[PDB]
């Protein structure tokens, strides 16, 4: 809960923490979560490449 | 106290931290008691299907 490295945010009318955990380099990932997975795998992307 | 999802806040005129459980899955919910509840349960909603 304290490796998390703060990084920027934007949205100015609301206070919403997002789940999004982090990387030792400096990266910062976004979490999902669909039922339509194969439930025996996890992906990474970049949601531009595809 | 750390698996708090940050995902956004916007009041831009007071640091008001309010009171929400967050999910593993990704999920923020709000917290609210009421005197006139059955005291015997715990309800689950989206204040709009209602």
């Amino acid at each position: 809960q304290g490796s998390r490295k703060r990084i920027f945010e934007n949205t100015k009318q609301f206070i919403y923490e997002v789940n999004s955990i982090t990387d030792p380099l400096g990266q910062s990932y976004k979490i999902i979560v669909n039922r339509w997975m194969p439930t025996d795998a996890v992906y990474f992307f970049r949601s531009a490449d595809w």
